[PDB]
């Protein structure tokens, strides 16, 4: 039950745990399927882009289930398909603790968790031991996605992806060059004309190089902070090198007039409602600049079925929401797509493939 969850239980949850201790409790809870009953997915909702049937448009965000620890129970939540990462080459432990916070009073959170990782290995091994049965839901229309990141101390940020590219891109539907996240010490530069078009192209040559069955589809995930000429120089290159899809978008340093929460001026990035329409902004912006012939992941500040449509006809194929996960639970997935097909019906849309940039049409 939707209030349940967000009027009793995760309230209460939240006031006996400390935030990165309810999320690893959400990882355990998921991992063992101990999740409530949850909506049957309609033909209204399927979507085909990157190469894969989607049963319906809404994921779960990179940073939930950062070590491919619980990919199943997120399909059992309702997901129509799961992204997990972001995975560094080697292990690292990240920041030290405390490192993610609540912001009750704006529906957000600050994280600083700066790419905590189990490591390509670890990672890779979890990810074998379903692999058969990953390929049979991905044919049954619920793909998975791999974020891939850096190490903190590597000397070479291309190689770090490329490793990431060879590792686990033979098991993943499609992946993801994270060069967004705001807790690596400049790895947002990576976002730059010069430097993005070295890093793609070299990734791009890896991911090419992978049997046919094995070769997934690279996407690269962009920061809500862009000035207008980063944005520019991204589509530039994107259409250059033929790079399969953007994921828009990843937290934000900027820290919006109106915060309430006692912690909105701790370092890191912010996710949740404040975060919103800035994404839904970069999103039109983005696929206007790519001439909607570009695969676009709308996420930030996801919660509600209008908060989906209104990255769908601002030009996102598909969605996926984190943030809302941590204030009303399990729940939330169901209410988004109920929410969704309720307005595609009510809006005259066919489905949500009609529905994809249609504010650029009208
Ligand atoms: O809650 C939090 O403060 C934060 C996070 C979080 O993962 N929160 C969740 C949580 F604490 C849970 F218990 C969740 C779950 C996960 C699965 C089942 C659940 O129902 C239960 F507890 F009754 F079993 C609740 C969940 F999905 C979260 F996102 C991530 C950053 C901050
Ligand atoms: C606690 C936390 C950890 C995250 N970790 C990652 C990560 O490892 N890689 C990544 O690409 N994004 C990461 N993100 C960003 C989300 O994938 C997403 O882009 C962003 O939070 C906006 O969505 P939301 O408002 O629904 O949370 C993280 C977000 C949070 C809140
Ligand atoms: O691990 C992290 O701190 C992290 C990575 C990322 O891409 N985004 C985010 O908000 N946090």
């Amino acid at each position: 039950d939707e209030r349940f969850y967000a009027e009793h239980l995760m309230p209460t949850l939240q006031g006996l745990l400390d935030p990165e201790s309810a999320h690893r409790l959400a990882v355990r809870f998921t991992s063992l399927g101990l999740l409530p009953r949850a909506f049957q997915d309609s033909d209204m909702l399927e979507v085909r882009v990157l190469g894969h049937k989607f049963r319906n448009p809404v994921g779960i965000a990179a940073g939930f289930d950062k070590h491919g620890e619980a990919v199943d129970g997120l399909y059992k939540m309702g997901f129509g398909f799961v992204e997990i990462g972001s995975v560094t080459p080697k292990p690292q432990e990240g920041n030290p603790r405390p490192r993610v916070f609540r912001l009750p009073e704006d529906q957000a959170v600050i994280n600083r968790y700066g790419f905590n990782s189990h490591g390509l290995s670890v990672v890779e091994h979890r990810l074998r031991a379903r692999q058969q049965k990953q390929a049979k839901l991905t044919e049954d229309g619920l793909p998975l996605g791999v974020n891939l990141g850096k190490n903190k101390t590597s000397v070479d940020a291309a190689e770090d992806y490329a490793e990431g590219v060879r590792v686990l891109g033979p098991l993943a539907d499609y992946l993801v060059v994270n060069v967004s996240s705001p807790n690596t010490a400049g790895l947002r530069s990576l976002q730059g004309k010069a430097e993005l078009r070295r890093l793609l192209t070299k990734v791009l040559q890896e991911r090419d190089g992978l049997r046919r069955v094995h070769r997934p589809a690279v996407l690269v995930k962009i920061a809500p902070d862009l000035t207008s000429q980063d944005k520019e120089d991204i589509a530039s290159v994107v259409k250059e090198l033929g790079i399969d899809g953007l994921i828009v978008t990843n937290t934000t340093v900027s820290r919006p007039a109106g915060l309430q929460g006692a912690l909105r001026s701790e370092t890191g990035g912010l996710s949740g409602k404040p975060l919103r329409d800035l994404s839904t902004q970069t999103i039109r912006e983005m696929y206007a600049l790519t001439q909607g012939r570009v695969p676009i992941i709308g996420v930030g500040g996801v919660s509600s079925g209008q908060d989906a449509l209104e990255k769908i006809r601002a030009g996102a194929s598909l969605v996926q929401l984190y943030t809302a996960l941590t204030f009303w639970g399990p729940p939330v997935v169901g209410k988004v797509k109920r929410e969704l097909e309720a307005l595609l019906k009510e809006q005259g849309f066919g489905g949500v493939t009609d529905a994809i940039g249609a504010d650029h049409r009208r």
